[PDB]
């Protein structure tokens, strides 16, 4: 288990999501399949010079996986996926996001929705949870598990429990007051007002 | 100079933008603008790792200039730029773009602003301009000038008449009817409404 301090920007960007009253908070799901159906466009187009990328899986969707018994909120995609050095890079500093200018943006009045043309919808996840753990597994390593409830710091490790092909599954441990997002009506009106155009299969699990 | 063939679909694309009826035109500059902002947030990233990716001008801005002249709006950056395979393949092709899901969003209800999230900006250029000239320089390439007006093929030939360091400029030859947007005033109420938010300088040249 290795721990990791975000670099600073992104902390005080963490630490801004967690401490706003941002109302339209729904919005994290919208992010986060976002980036899924991305990954999903980055596996397609890779497969198309390497068909054996798809040995891994040539299926291309996303779940959605509520469980009010652990009061997660599970988004699952066979996209691309991350590599050790993906997740400790992506998720943990500035790297190619648009972090800065968007911290200055909220400040000249933008609005916590657009944090999605700033590449870092990722951190929205946490408008609604306490704690995020992400799974992912790349082609080019083994699956890893990367984990934050914010304060500054991340663990990454090695995740055997249950091998997944490829991909990633963004687990949102809810906040004690967000559980409305693990109701099917909740989930399904959110879908289909901001993620009715994607060009995956989104499937709702049932519990 | 080579002459290509765009992927069918993406000839479709371009079709369905010259063709659908749609004022609200002027999204075509915040579309460009943002493919320039992470085409430097790249550029910015890699440089990370490795300073000497900035040996070919460390400067990273957008430079928006009118010529009236010309009759030709041109957006330059010093991004990271094309390679020659980059140009034929990432305007020439679907590549990892969202082409098919966007004609399919459009055909259900979606609106042609929506394009930028399907990671086909770039067309919106066809809403004002007959003819697209993209000139672009990559560390690991030569310079190159990609040009089309549509009508399913584009070209590819070398160009030297003026090295430029490091970027992309797309030259937007306007048709006869969209001279607005070689105006001042145009330009700045423009960049004010869609991109007040980009996180490089956007310079806006005088004639
Ligand atoms: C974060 C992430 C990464 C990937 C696979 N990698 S990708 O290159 O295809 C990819 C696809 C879509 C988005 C990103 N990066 C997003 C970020 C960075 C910080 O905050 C964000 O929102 C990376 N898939 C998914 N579902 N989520
Ligand atoms: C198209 C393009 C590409 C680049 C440099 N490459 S990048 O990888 O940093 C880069 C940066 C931003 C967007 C893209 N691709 C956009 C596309 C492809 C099809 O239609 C679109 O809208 C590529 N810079 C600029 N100014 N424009």
């Amino acid at each position: 288990v290795e721990t990791f301090a975000f670099q600073a920007e992104i902390a005080q960007l963490m630490s801004l999501i967690i401490n706003t009253f941002y109302s339209n908070k729904e919005i994290f799901l919208r992010e986060l399949i976002s980036n899924s159906s991305d990954a999903l466009d980055k596996i397609r187009y890779e497969s198309l010079t390497d068909p054996s990328k798809l040995d891994s899986g040539k299926e291309l969707h996303i779940n959605l996986i509520p469980n009010k018994q652990d009061r997660t909120l599970t988004i699952v995609d066979t996209g691309i996926g991350m590599t050790k050095a993906d997740l400790i890079n992506n998720l943990g500093t500035i790297a190619k996001s648009g972090t800065k200018a968007f911290m200055e943006a909220l400040q000249a009045g933008a609005d916590i929705s657009m944090i999605g043309q700033f590449g870092v919808g990722f951190y929205s996840a946490y408008l609604v949870a306490e704690k995020v753990t992400v799974i992912t597994k790349h082609n080019d390593d083994e699956q890893y598990a990367w984990e934050s409830s914010a304060g500054g710091s991340f663990t990454v490790r090695t995740d055997t429990g249950e091998p997944m092909g490829r991909g990633t599954k963004v687990i949102l441990h809810l906040k004690e007051d967000q559980t409305e997002y693990l109701e099917e009506r909740r989930i399904k009106e959110i879908v289909k007002k901001h993620s009715q155009f994607i060009g995956y299969p989104i499937t709702l699990f049932v519990e």
